[PDB]
């Protein structure tokens, strides 16, 4: 059992270079590049941008933007929220179908990391509850997307703008509207208490049992008493909605929801005695109920 | 810093289905050639104990269905190559990328594109264990899924996947067909050796954590012969000095001398971790090489 991401290939032919004085990644889908809109921006004026007056200032001519070899022409430029929108004369040949979505907190996502318009590399990442996520990003990843693959529809769900003073992340969805309570401007800003994904463990319990691991197995707990377990070490409150969410992991195994909290009441205030789950010595919340069931 | 996969768009244009009867699995379509484990060519029974030379020769080429997509290869020719069956088919991959067979040495990295039925389901980075095993994730079916690196363009083909051992571990071949490890393609009772740590690998990730702000482990210094004698108390592969050069980048990047870090490893060792963490990791990690902790750094 492994952090496992989507296949990359129908994103890296949507990933192209955008240059403007600072360069970062942009995104094509038909014919339009979505990228970070403070690729308008200089080092200075990077402290506090006024997007809409710098936006004014440029033309279309000072957008470079390349695919490949191939050096895409701009005919039309607009500022939705966070994120440019350059028109191009080309429609992208190899658009895959996709939607735009907004994800939720807990979800999971894989991120094709990018840079001057080529992907390096591909990782899955959790939205954090504080709207957050904890990604190895570099100068130039700007623009770098998150996304899911489900039938043959990409979901594009996260673009990349910052990293905070925490060393974590934030971004938009690509309509360029945060998530949190971030904005594009090199400021002190605040990333709420984060909290552990208390589901996301639970199904990592049960696919440690689905791979062998079972010695955390034992007593039993209300939904009602566990979370306020669940309070004391910071982790999320489980409700109703969640236990129904792990009802595919609960029939597999044969052990019920309030049964694994049980388990995982216990290790929460017991600790791990230096033993081992699926090889992590720590209990682990970026893979979903979803995720789990998609890799058994 | 995470554990980082290549992009898999290339491989992705190089994975399609092959059937023979009952069994199907996923095979390697470069030029005109689909490279698949040959263990297709059996049934339940004959997994047991195959003798796959006679298996092979009830076979003709009809017998065999290659997919990509809803595309029919037709194949005009067979061969075995050591544990791998190579299927000349009647069209060149047009989505062939520059690629490389190479066999990787035990401690290196590769990323796995596992497939199902030709089609790819998902992406994870792996290391070749000392005992030549991997920790992969492989269900059924993901039989003739590849591991790769990426250098430039060029995708470097390094690992076929052909089964689990029953600790649940898995052992493969390189593209020619020939088995990482002592393993047999054949369901009897395989043991993998002792495995060790790859210790140059937990010191780059030692040098990640540096290059990351995670300090507090640092201090003393030591010998490389000191070091060593810790290192197999430990169950800790031996450091060359060959090791050492090859970690000069981030000696350099971080000013801290390799014997240095040797220094501390060493402490980690003999007193663990005392409950704080590394780069969030509450043990040692020895799966990113030097390579691997530079290109992301
Ligand atoms: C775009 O590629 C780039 C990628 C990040 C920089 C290094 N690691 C990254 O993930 N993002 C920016 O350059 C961004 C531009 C702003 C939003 C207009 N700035 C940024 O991320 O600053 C990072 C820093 C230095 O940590 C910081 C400093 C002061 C205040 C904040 Cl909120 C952040
Ligand atoms: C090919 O898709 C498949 C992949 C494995 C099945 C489960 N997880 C896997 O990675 N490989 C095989 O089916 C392989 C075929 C042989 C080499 C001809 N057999 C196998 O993996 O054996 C696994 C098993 C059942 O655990 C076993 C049983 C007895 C002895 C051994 Cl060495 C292995
Ligand atoms: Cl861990």
């Amino acid at each position: 059992f492994r952090k496992m991401a989507f296949p990359s290939g129908k994103v890296e032919g949507c990933m192209v270079q955008v240059t403007c004085g600072t360069t970062l990644n942009g995104l094509w889908l038909d014919d339009v590049v979505y990228c970070p809109r403070h690729v308008i921006c200089t080092s200075e004026d990077m402290l506090n941008p006024n997007y809409e007056d710098l936006l004014i200032r440029k033309s279309n001519h000072n957008f470079l933007v390349q695919a490949g070899n191939v050096q895409l022409r701009v005919i039309g430029h607009s500022m939705q929220n966070c994120v440019l929108k350059l028109k191009v004369d080309t429609a992208n040949p190899k658009t895959p179908k996709y939607k735009f979505v907004r994800i939720q907190p807990g979800q999971t996502f894989s991120v094709l990391a990018c840079y001057n318009g080529s992907p390096s590399g591909v990782y899955q990442c959790a939205m954090r509850p504080n709207f957050t996520i904890k990604g190895s990003f570099l100068n130039g990843s700007c623009g770098s997307v998150g996304f899911n693959i489900d039938y043959d529809c990409v979901s594009f769900c996260y673009m990349h703008h910052m990293e905070l003073p925490t060393g974590v992340h934030a971004g938009t969805d690509l309509e360029g509207n945060f998530y949190g309570p971030f904005v594009d401007r090199q400021t002190a800003q605040a990333a709420g208490t984060d909290t552990t994904i208390t589901v996301n463990v639970l199904a990592w319990l049960y696919a440690a049992v689905i791979n062998g691991d079972r010695w955390f197995l034992n007593f039993t707990t209300t939904l009602n008493d566990f979370n306020l377990v669940a309070m004391k070490y910071n982790y999320e409150p489980l409700t109703q909605d969640h236990v129904d969410i792990l009802g595919p992991l609960s029939a597999q195994t044969g052990i019920a929801v309030l049964d694994m909290c049980a388990s995982l009441k216990e290790l929460l205030q017991n600790g791990m005695n230096g033993r081992t789950i699926l090889g992590s010595a720590l209990l682990e919340d970026e893979f979903t109920p979803f995720d789990v069931v998609r890799q058994c």
